[PDB]
């Protein structure tokens, strides 16, 4: 778990599927999920080491997790730790949108930010940390009380 309670994060590059501006809001509303449920804070930053890398790729990229094409795994983050720990990686053979097209950015971005927090897989197909993509709507969506739970667990 992350020792701190202010975290940043940093977008490494954007996917060429959305507006910039969509990005930006996407992964913000997702960090916001978590602060409202904790006392964490999370800050963008744009120069320098953040806590959080977000990084689009496609296929291997560096790490030990290559990518597998459109499809199958959608996106994977680290745990809490320096360097790679907290990075939060989705992959460009995806189409990230903001709605139901393709694959909902906020929604993935949220499951993974709960992994670059600390958060495992849960079995209940109601929470945001179940791993199977489903669509809902993204002004409908809450976290489940599991995922809350397990967070809190965490945090605070
Ligand atoms: O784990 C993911 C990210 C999607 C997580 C699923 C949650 C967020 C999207 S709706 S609920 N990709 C690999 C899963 C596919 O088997
Ligand atoms: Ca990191
Ligand atoms: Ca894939
Ligand atoms: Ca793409
Ligand atoms: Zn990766
Ligand atoms: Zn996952």
């Amino acid at each position: 778990v992350w020792r701190k309670h202010y975290i940043t994060y940093r977008i490494n590059n954007y996917t060429p599927d959305m507006n910039r501006e969509d990005v930006d809001y996407a992964i913000r509303k997702a960090f916001q999920v978590w602060s409202n449920v904790t006392p964490l804070k999370f800050s963008k930053i744009n120069t320098g080491m953040a806590d959080i890398l977000v990084v689009f790729a496609r296929g291997a990229h560096g790490d030990d997790h290559a990518f597998d094409g459109k499809g199958g795994i959608l996106a994977h983050a680290f745990g809490p730790g320096s360097g790679i720990g907290g990075d939060a990686h989705f992959d460009e053979d995806e189409f990230w949108t903001t709605h139901s097209g393709g694959t909902n950015l906020f929604l993935t971005a949220v499951h993974e930010i709960g992994h670059s927090l600390g958060l495992g897989h849960s079995s209940d197909p109601k929470a945001v940390m179940f791993p199977t993509y489903k669509y809902v709507d993204i002004n409908t969506f809450r976290l489940s009380a599991d995922d809350i739970r397990g967070i809190q667990s965490l945090y605070g």
